[PDB]
């Protein structure tokens, strides 16, 4: 499951999400994998990662619904 997804899996996935292709490299420069992925908040990803609220909001909620899964 996403808690074991390498830093490659994660940065796929975000450029999976729609409007989010610009952001793979970011997460995989920060060294994001499935472990870290679920520990980020929102905050995390406006401020630290500097992703602007539109794709920060559909990275988040498939942070939450990942977590939810579990």
């Amino acid at each position: 499951s996403v808690s074991k997804w390498s830093t490659d899996e994660v940065s796929e996935f975000i450029q999976s999400l729609p409007g989010c292709e610009e952001h793979g490299k970011v997460f995989k420069d920060e060294q994001i994998d499935g472990e870290a992925f679920l520990l980020m908040t929102q905050t995390d990803i406006v401020k630290i990662m500097s992703i602007k609220l539109g794709p920060a909001l559909k990275i988040f909620n498939s942070i939450l619904m990942f977590k939810a899964a579990e």
